[PDB]
C-alpha cells in the first residue's frame, strides 16, 4: 500500500506511469475555499490520508496518498474562475463558457493542474500550467471542458486529440512528471536504505 | 438564553444591531471560518455555523440548555452565467473588483441578477437556515464601494444601487433584511420556551 490515489472518473494515472504500482481509492471527499488551487489541493490530500488512516489501515508503514485539482483561468476574467472551474462548467457547460468568453476582449487563458502527495507527515505538490486560448466547442463533450480549449499556437482542442498530442500540452501531464520523479526518488532511497 | 452572531466586521455588527431594535440581546464573536465548496449556498453556510458552533463550545467549558450561534453568507447570482458564481461572488470580487464584474456583465445579453442572503443558526443539535432574496440588475458602480458589491447591485425597477441606498430604503427589500426578519421571529418564538 505504498501509493494511493484517489478518483473515480479518471484512468490517465494508469497510462501516465509504469515504473510503480499505485492504488485507487474512492473517497467523498469535502473541498475548501481558498484563493490558491495547491491550498485547496494540500487539504483535500491530508483530509483523504486522515480518512484513509482512521478508517482500515490503521495500522500499517508509510502510505503515500495523492489527490488531484485543475483550474482554469481565464485571462479577461482576471484569471477567474481558477479552482471554481468546475462550478462554472457545471452551470454554463463547455458552450456557454465559450459563449461568455467570446464576448471578451480576447479568448487567452491557462490551464494549472496539481498533484499533491501526503505520507502522514510531509505534503508535496506539483502543478503543471499550460497556456491556451478559450474557444468555441470542438470535439469530444465528455472530457468537461477539453472541447473549449485549444493549447499555446495550435489549431487544435483537447477535446480534438487523443493521447499522443494531448499529453506533451496536458498540464496533468507535466505535473504528472514531477510528481513521478519524486517517488521514484523516495522509492529509490527506501531501496539504498534496505 | 445567549445568541451569537459571528463576525468581525464592525459595520455588519451595527446593522444588526439596529435590524434588531433592542428585541433581543445579540452577543458578536470574531471567528474565522472555512467556507467548503458546495452547489447551494446554504449548504456552505449550515457548515460553517456548525463549525463556529463547535469552536465556541470547546472554548467556553460550557453546556447551556440553550445557546444560539448564527452565521451568514451572501451570493451573487448573475442570470446568463446561469447562475454562476453565486456562493462564490467574493472570488469574483477579489479578482476583478466592482467595475470589473460590472464590465464583464455588460457584455452579456442582460444584466438581470438575483442576490441572496442567508442566516444559518444551530443551537448544538438542530440547524435552521433563513433565505433572503432579491432580484436586481448589474450596473457601474454606484455610490458607497466598501461594501463589496452592494455599489453594483440596483434592486429590481429601482434606480439606486444598494451602495446609494439608506438602511430604511433597504427595508423589506435588501435580501439581508429578508433573511433577518425571518431569523428573528424564529429567534422569538425559541425565546416564548425560553
Amino acid at each position: 500500500l505504498v501509493t494511493g490515489n484517489m478518483n473515480k472518473k479518471e484512468e490517465f494515472l494508469k497510462m501516465m506511469d509504469e515504473e510503480l504500482n499505485v492504488e485507487f481509492v474512492n473517497i467523498n471527499l469535502e473541498e475548501i475555499q481558498a484563493q490558491d488551487i495547491v491550498e485547496i489541493n494540500e487539504h483535500k490530500v491530508k483530509t483523504a490520508y486522515n480518512i484513509l488512516k482512521k478508517q482500515d489501515n490503521n495500522k500499517n508503514k508509510k502510505r503515500y496518498v495523492i489527490t488531484d485539482d485543475t483550474g482554469l483561468f481565464i485571462s479577461k476574467l482576471n484569471n477567474f474562475p481558477g479552482p471554481y472551474i468546475k462550478w462554472m462548467q457545471k452551470a454554463l457547460g463547455s458552450k456557454g463558457i465559450a459563449d461568455v468568453v467570446s464576448r471578451l476582449d480576447d479568448n487567452t487563458c491557462h490551464a494549472i493542474c496539481t498533484y499533491s502527495v501526503y505520507d502522514g507527515k510531509d505534503v508535496h505538490s506539483f502543478k503543471g500550467i499550460t497556456n491556451g486560448k478559450i474557444v468555441e466547442p470542438r470535439g469530444n463533450n465528455k472530457f468537461g471542458w477539453d472541447n473549449i480549449f485549444q493549447p499555446e499556437s495550435l489549431s487544435k482542442t483537447f477535446g480534438e486529440m487523443t493521447f499522443d498530442e494531448k499529453q506533451n500540452l496536458s498540464p496533468r501531464f507535466k505535473a504528472f512528471v514531477q510528481l513521478k520523479e519524486f517517488l521514484m526518488n523516495e522509492h529509490k532511497k527506501y531501496n539504498n536504505e534496505f
